[PDB]
């Protein structure tokens, strides 16, 4: 299955948001990160990627597809706007084994607040 995540800032919190900021997918599912507003990208949050998964980083304003295979929770950020809290979570599969590791990862305060909420919005 494919999903879409829009990268927005006009009329939105901070310097921008991912919408949805929390997604539950299956191995092999693809998420397209869409530059609906300009100025954004998507990148792996170091410390919030399962083993078995590669990191990624898109270009600013790139329409960017990521295929998620390894089970677990993935934290993602917008590179320039990470400090301002532009982050999201993608969960691959049920019962993510790396949940405790990712809950303990360090992030800027505004990012951490949104990640904590996003993890709880996946029913974790
Ligand atoms: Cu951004």
């Amino acid at each position: 299955a494919d999903f879409e995540v829009h990268m927005l800032n006009k009329g939105k919190d901070g310097a921008g948001v991912f919408e949805p900021a929390s997604l539950k997918v299956a191995p092999g599912d693809t998420v397209t990160f869409i530059p609906t507003d300009k100025g954004h990208n998507v990148e792996t949050i170091k410390g919030m990627i399962p083993d078995g998964a590669e990191a990624f980083k898109s270009k600013i304003n790139e329409n960017y597809k990521v295929t998620f295979t390894a089970p677990g929770v993935y934290g993602v950020k917008c590179t320039p706007h990470y400090g301002m809290g532009m982050v999201g979570v993608v969960q691959v599969g049920d019962a993510p084994a790396n949940l405790e590791a990712v809950k303990g990862a360090k992030n800027p305060k505004k990012a951490q607040e949104r990640l904590d909420a996003a993890l709880a919005a996946l029913g974790n």
